[PDB]
């Protein structure tokens, strides 16, 4: 017997009409590739460009009933690498590449074998840096759903149609983590058949659940905010005579929270909407500032200080510091049941 | 019937005398090459570059006297990708482009086809990076135009002409979003011809109106260099003892001012004129910097307190302090009132 | 007799029928391709992206028998790497590759020499940014563990098998040193053999052990934390008179606090979990936060002071501040020794 | 008549011993290429890497009389950028690339002519990153010279000479603008043929002056440092009794001062020499903090205050501080004549 | 006489035996080729990846008596770029590489000349990033020695011999200048010869010494940390009761010393080892921190003060600040000079 690729120069040479440029099945119907990706890596999620960077193991599979034979005895043929320009092959694209590449460290990296029925199935290896909007309005709080969908770029609808396979069509690698995400398993897969004026072109997409971890915005961000407002709070057991601490207390705690808050969007896109981190700072920069209005509250209401009501002035501002020691306590905690309970309802 | 791609070798072969470097109707009427865009992507618009990156579908129509066919039954032919080098194509190029590449991921992303009286339609898939200058002088209300021009490179005027078509001529994608910006609906389609030294060559032009999102500055600039402006305005309740205290109010807010102000400028073109967000910041330092003469001119004026006169410079200072209660929450409401409308007319 | 370039053009011509697509034992056992590397360069272990840039020379040697000759006098044939296409080599790629490039600098860096009895060895240069994930549970005092595997990609385990050799597998260059990390010199080599729905493909791999210095976080951040916990203990020995200094110092201290503890993160990944320079710096941010709160507890229990219990709350202020210079030097002793104890055993 | 494509595999064929390795005029004269350029795209001039990225239209004519035509009627012939590969060029490359590429977008973007008489016309567009050593001297005030210089790499000054045309050698587009400079029109034109142990070559270069705009560097760092300045004179008109605010107003000034300067240098290469905007900020450093060192000779000058010198050091203390209330604003005044006078006459 | 296009088409063509796979002198003699090298340009010596990019002319000369001819005239022979692949060349790589490419403008920038008796030139441009281990022990005052090493690839030594030619070796441009170092004339060349498991393989390297510029890191290291220790001492001439502002001096001094040392190190490697201007930083940083502690034996030393001790501590602490107003300004300039004899001894 002759070997595999003296016999594949015999199904695909210029002897037997075989012809790369035309696809199976011609003036009929159309080409029903099935398809299925395997994530070896995943990340670099930014957000100031809102994209991904995946490393896929793109699996394609078709019938070619030109490459049929019944002569050879064992049951598969792999063609060398090199061979490739050779074939059929679809010209699937990604519909938000935002620029590819393929891999070629000591051969290419590609994969084909072909049944004796004709079934061919066809696996390369492909890095994409895809686009995803990126949904921000509840920031540290959000379930980010970014895609990547399959497009045929030449051949209509009524030529070639890709599918998902059943047999599970999105696997990920064994321990393939994230730092700031967690990838849940569910995974959607729906059709995005588009209509140009060229024509219907078909289109299969993925769709990948990104929630966030909220441990580290907790850690950076939450609770060095909750600490500042609490500097606030000792301003009020000091008494109305240390008006260079009390005021230096109201001043270099409300502009720290300045710098809390200006860079708290230190990398972030400048979105237009106001996101849950912003309203926690910006109610938190209320707090540090209302109890430097309360000092002037009080530093003004002892100094209108005819015996009893140079006395009754005296007393009235040891009371306003007594509401101040339980109300911005009190305030402060209920702004904590309406934030949390806002971000997990939703 | 033989197969399409024996077809086109009958069109497109040694015989019949057609050749690639010769373009259509040769020695005769210009060719008239019809081109429109999909916008699939666009953003990552930087200014310190002053650029934008865009990724298109480039489709252009001409006619191919030697391509009409009257055997073949049906009223289109594919070319593969792989015999893209043996029709005629045109010579077009961005005049802005700064760089720009194809997309090659499972097949060159190109299409051609043609139809029984010649006429061929030949999309692409481009990514650009182009480039804009920027008008910054009203910063965060400007709306930029950002532009891409399609030039010949080789033919000129006499012998190629580019023409935008009049069925939509510029489509954008279904849920294109920017970040910072707005894409208006209206894309000004106009002429651009440039006359050099070789010759005279075709262009057309295609304006995009980028209106910004101020929400954004609104909330990290514009409303923190509000509050800092009234931490000046809480000097003026505290008496003219607490002198380490009302300095200190008056220094460590002109002091967090003079970083708003050099924050505001952190990743923006070094730009000669003074825009938007400088007479903002500004005259916010100025206000903030006035609160601090202030008292200069009220701790002398106390500081020279013959019984009359030395009483009589005791409620001086207590005067001048009840003025900028009142003049500073005034004068600052007519600048609130002369920045917004005018920026808002234009 | 001829000479080896025209000797090599009879071994692997159109005549004696070698083809470089077929591997060497066909339908018969697999092939044993032995391995190892050598390490020129190492290092930019960025964790950001979680990667780290080597630079290798991938050695590799298989047993071809088609290649075994008998007349020329020689012991081995070097091949020009201009006529690399021209035999059988391993489809070797690298499982975590996350782009790679060849070397090509004044001739292509590629090495291939042929013994009498087909021995074939085959040297490539290769730049490698390969992908490892962090573990930085306990930062600065960490053993990274970031590994390399090297697949098969074609070919299934019972066509090709890799091993590496005995002879030492990994060699690494003679002062490779590195600016944050030590190389350890044992390194783990153990079979990752992968099974996917394609087959069961061939894996080895090589683990590196990277144990940080911590003499670069000692000098930087471990030190100037100490330094201003410190700094809240010199807010003892003042009097209960300088109110504007004591709350001074206890303001200035515990916000520049913050600055380091949101400067200790400033180029990481966002990871969920807490790790051992966040919990020093929390705890360091906790007790030059508690002499904050230990004046407020003097301020406040001298504020109280009909002759006796006014004379009580004179000499009560000045006992908790006695027990606050002993206290805080000792229970920040202990926890000294119950952190770096315990980031010691393990 | 036959189409030009098949006219110039005439004049360029096997037949008629055209060889595209062997220049015009061979065992003659040298050729004499005259060039000119068209700037497209002008700027990113960084300093940190002292270079600057152009895009450019480079035109070369030379006269080839093996390309004289008598025969085919029209008076030009244009190739194919298909067949540039079958003519003589010259091997101009740029002496300071520093890396450069061609563009390939839809064409090659390339041109070519061929008159009757041999006249050939070559025009290409090329990005160019070219290098250039900054004289930052002087540096919100310098006159920046970036030059650019075309060599031969081959051909030495006997076989190829580089001119540049009379008749506008250096281009520049309609509306070419600059964000930081301004291009001025006067392009100096020089040779600049270099000696190196192989021979001779040919080298022609063109000067580009580009002068700054001061307005930027005027608004984030000249006024803002003189502001500062001027809040250390608001420190005279306060008492002697506001201590903690004096020198709180003597060193919150002199340390925001330090940050102006570190800050005055955060994008710049790391040159030895002082330039002119670091001797603006020591020079205001110095007024800063001579306003400090004035009230440690004010709070020690009345700590002397045995009836009459006890009453002389009162209001000697009083001297002291009206003459810093003139003097400190007319020597900082001095010293603003002596700058600007000094960087406007060089 | 036939032109040498078709006269180098009989010396390397099919005929004559000539091969461009086979060394000169085969089996015999090895190959001396002997190197030298142009430096264009130098610089961005980056220290986080300790890495420096050159831009050189590589040129190699050797012997092919092969190449030997008789009957045409002339006696040099250029080839067109077009035809390297036709001769034999070494390879010849870079030991440290780490990424390096060709320059291709307008022409490939190679050069090849074939004199009578065989001689062969070989220059070609090259732009390399060659990796380099700092050693910054003394960080402004080191000396860094960076290399570049010339290896073959797939010849041993008994086949190919790389040497520097004695006319000069390494030459340098005439005004090629560095932004941070300066490069000193004598550069040292030396024998490198690898031995791997695979033969011995040729090596030259030549050494360049590159001294920094101190003058930069003299004008925004050294002197604003020399200042703010001198802020330290004015705090001794202000008497013992504006405690609010010596505190309010022995704090944001400390602080700001912090920001200094932390910003000492803001763009450098994470050495485990302690470097020069860290030894600067940390001992400025003590007498920054002493003054602080010297305030404290003052403010305690004088609250402890039976007529006769309570005035022995009046004046037991105007005794210990007179000390100080000595012995921080002699332990200051001791330091000094123990500080910069050091660094210059070494
Ligand atoms: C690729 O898959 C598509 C399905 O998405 C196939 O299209 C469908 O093929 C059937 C033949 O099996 C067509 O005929 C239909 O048959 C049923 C009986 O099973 C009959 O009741 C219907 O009235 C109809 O005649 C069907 O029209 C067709 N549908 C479409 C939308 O094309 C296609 O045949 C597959 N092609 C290959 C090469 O496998
Ligand atoms: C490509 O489109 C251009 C239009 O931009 C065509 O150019 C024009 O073609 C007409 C023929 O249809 C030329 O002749 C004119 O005809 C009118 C009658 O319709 C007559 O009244 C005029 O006096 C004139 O003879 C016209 O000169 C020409 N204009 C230019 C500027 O070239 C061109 O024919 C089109 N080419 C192809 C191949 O479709
Ligand atoms: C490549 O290396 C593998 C080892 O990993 C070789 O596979 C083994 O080869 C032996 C023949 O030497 C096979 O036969 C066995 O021989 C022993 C006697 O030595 C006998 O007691 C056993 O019952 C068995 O018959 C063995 O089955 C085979 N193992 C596997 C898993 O394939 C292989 O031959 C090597 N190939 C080449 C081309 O060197
Ligand atoms: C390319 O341009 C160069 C000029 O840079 C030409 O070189 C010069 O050509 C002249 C002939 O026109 C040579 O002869 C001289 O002629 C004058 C009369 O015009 C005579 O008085 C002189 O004594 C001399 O014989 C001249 O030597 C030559 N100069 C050099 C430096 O080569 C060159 O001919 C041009 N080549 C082509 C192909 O156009
Ligand atoms: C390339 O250069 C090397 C030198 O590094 C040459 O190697 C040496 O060549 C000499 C012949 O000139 C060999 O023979 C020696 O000759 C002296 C007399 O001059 C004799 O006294 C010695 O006993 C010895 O026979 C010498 O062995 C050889 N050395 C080595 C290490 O190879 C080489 O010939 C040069 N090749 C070419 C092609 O130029």
């Amino acid at each position: 017997p002759m070997p595999p690729s003296e016999f594949l120069d015999k199904l695909m040479g210029k002897v037997s009409g075989y012809d790369a440029r035309i696809r199976p099945n011609f003036k009929g119907p159309p080409v029903n590739v099935t398809c299925n990706i395997f994530i070896n890596s995943f990340g670099s999620i930014a957000e100031t460009t809102m994209d991904y960077r995946v490393n896929i193991f793109l699996r394609q599979q078709w019938n070619d009933p030109r490459l049929a034979y019944s002569e050879y005895p064992d049951d598969s043929l792999d063609l060398d690498p090199s061979m490739l320009d050779s074939i059929w092959k679809p010209d699937l694209f990604f519909a938000n590449e935002k620029g590819a590449n393929f891999h070629e460290v000591t051969t290419d990296n590609k994969l084909l074998r072909i049944s004796k029925n004709g079934n061919v199935l066809y696996s390369i290896r492909i890095t994409l840096v895809l686009a995803c909007p990126m949904d921000l309005k509840n920031f540290p709080m959000d379930v980010q759903t970014c895609i990547m969908q399959l497009e045929s770029f030449g051949y209509t609808m009524n030529d070639l149609i890709f599918e998902w396979d059943e047999k599970g069509a999105v696997q990920v690698a064994d321990g393939l983590t994230l730092p700031q995400f967690i990838l849940k398993e569910e995974k959607d897969l729906r059709y995005c058949t588009k209509h140009y004026n060229t024509g219907k072109f078909t289109c299969i997409e993925a769709r990948f659940h990104l929630e966030r971890q909220m441990g580290y915005y907790l850690i950076q961000m939450y609770i060095p905010s909750l600490l500042i407002v609490i500097l606030s709070w000792v301003s009020f057991w000091i008494n109305m005579d240390a008006a260079p601490a009390r005021v230096g207390l109201g001043i270099t705690t409300v502009l720290t929270m300045t710098t809390q808050s200006s860079g708290s969007r230190a990398s972030l896109p400048k979105v237009s909407y106001v996101k849950a981190i912003d309203i926690w700072m910006a109610v938190c920069l209320l707090f540090v500032f209302s109890a430097l209005l309360e000092y002037a509250a009080v530093n003004f209401i002892a100094r209108q200080h005819v015996e009893e009501m140079r006395k009754l002035f005296i007393s009235r501002a040891k009371r306003i510091d007594t509401v101040s020691r339980v109300a911005f306590p009190l305030v402060f905690l209920i702004f904590n049941i309406f934030y949390w309970i806002t971000y997990k309802i939703i």
